[PDB]
């Protein structure tokens, strides 16, 4: 543990009781560098600056893999999960690596050419896996330089292969990529140093590339961000006085939303309550979290009335009408256009480490307001949450005896969508309200 002991208030309403924060069992010797979660949020990961990796199972509370520094390549430069969490793939300078995190064994190993100092992103996207037999899979690795390199990776009960499948090459180096893996394609988006958005999306045996268009009326703005929701096969595109939301499907512009001007690299959507109806992308809620600019702040937009109420289309199969007669779930309810839309906005002093959860709904943050010597130190922290669609603020007060916490909070990752992973120095903290993950 990461005190001596903890002490907090005793909770006086049931609403405070489900605003939990717990330490995860166990940590690293050195400071976290970077932690991930697999995309159906089963399986969480983090790495320590000595290369150290922890993989723990969120639900069930226990450790996967744990392997120390002196069981570790001496270069990492890359960690990435499948989207169910059963694999992890570790990149060093010269070496890949897959691991079976279910029952712990490498499966793989694979030497690969990297232009270091080449900095690299890597996603793994599903191919023609089924079932429990078999699966495959695409492992993308994006570099900064501009190369993309997509292997196919099929895994079986003994072990597992590889090969080098599709090279490409872009004009200008990337500042950022992500992975789009939407019900009609893989698909793979690079925002480049020219300003352009390029996506390599597969059909069939076939990727091919095309160049998105941003909101013709702000051609002048820097782009300074790329951010999708890949169930709704959207991209959005962050610029300078806002951000446009484009269907990739049927390569559509949907919205612009307005914004103040975004920090590279800052910008990230939760939706809340997904459904899809009669070909139509359905949210009760869109969440937007960015650093400004000009101010350097962390802001939070939430657009929505709520789930009890209404919601909005995101996105639509077909960009036709559909007088379709089949079950809706929501006829009660209100959909609005986007321009009905309310807005709220929630300013995070510089003090706090904040982040959202998944779907947006909630923001949690830690600060340490204070410390002081014993003669090891005494902390107390503020452990805080924002519920954005019921405007409601709560704070807890935690003071740690003895803490061996010495490095401001950071960074951090929702876990669910009630539940973030904030990392305090070698330890991460779980926060949460009325989460499944406690305890």
């Amino acid at each position: 543990g990461w005190s001596d002991h903890d002490e907090l208030s005793t909770d006086t309403t049931l609403h405070e009781e489900k605003f939990r924060i717990e330490p995860v069992p166990v940590h690293h010797q050195l400071d976290i560098l970077k932690i991930a979660v697999s995309e159906n949020y089963k399986t969480f990961a983090s790495v320590g600056l000595d290369r150290s990796l922890v993989v723990w199972d969120l639900r069930q509370w226990c450790t996967k893999l744990v392997l120390s520094k002196e069981q570790m390549p001496r270069t990492l430069k890359a960690i990435a999960l499948d989207p169910q969490g059963n694999y992890v793939s570790l990149f060093s300078k010269d070496t890949l690596f897959i691991l079976n995190v279910e029952s712990p064994s490498l499966m793989l190993q694979h030497s690969y050419h990297s232009k270091p100092n080449s900095k690299l992103n890597v996603f793994w996207m599903p191919g023609t896996h089924k079932d429990d037999e078999w699966k495959n899979f695409e492992l993308v690795v994006v570099e900064s330089s501009g190369e993309i390199q997509v292997f196919s990776l099929t895994i079986e009960i003994e072990g597992a292969d590889i090969a080098l499948v599709e090279k490409f090459q872009l004009s200008s180096p990337i500042i950022k990529s992500i992975s789009i893996v939407s019900p009609t394609a893989n698909r793979i988006a690079s925002l480049t140093e020219s300003g352009e958005v390029t996506v390599y999306s597969k059909k069939g045996p076939v990727w091919s590339p095309k160049i998105l268009s941003q909101n013709k009326n702000y051609l002048t703005e820097t782009k300074k961000d790329i951010y999708g929701i890949a169930m709704a096969d959207i991209l959005f595109l962050a610029r300078d006085s806002g951000v446009d939301m484009i269907d990739l499907k049927n390569d559509e512009l949907l919205h612009s939303f307005t914004l103040p001007p975004i920090k590279v690299n800052t910008f990230s959507v939760g939706v809340s309550n997904s459904r899809f109806v009669n070909g139509q992308f359905r949210v009760s809620s869109i969440s937007f979290c960015f650093t400004h600019a000009v101010t350097e702040k962390v802001l939070y937009y939430y657009y929505g009335n709520e789930s009890n109420e209404s919601y909005i289309i995101l996105n639509k199969w077909d960009q036709q009408p559909n007088l379709v007669d089949v079950h809706d779930p929501d006829n009660s309810l209100a959909s609005l256009t986007f321009d009905e839309l309310q807005e709220n906005i929630h300013e995070v002093e510089d003090a706090s480490e904040s982040v959202m959860s998944s779907d947006g709904l909630y923001i949690f943050g830690m600060r340490r307001k204070s410390s002081s010597g014993i003669s090891g130190e005494t902390q107390v922290w503020e452990v805080w949450m924002y519920s954005q669609s019921e405007k409601k603020h709560r704070s807890k007060s935690l003071k740690m005896y003895n803490s061996l916490i010495i490095a401001d909070p950071g960074p951090s990752l929702a876990v669910s969508d009630r539940c973030v992973a904030i990392v305090l120095g070698n330890y991460v903290a779980l926060v949460g309200y009325g989460s499944e993950i406690f305890r």
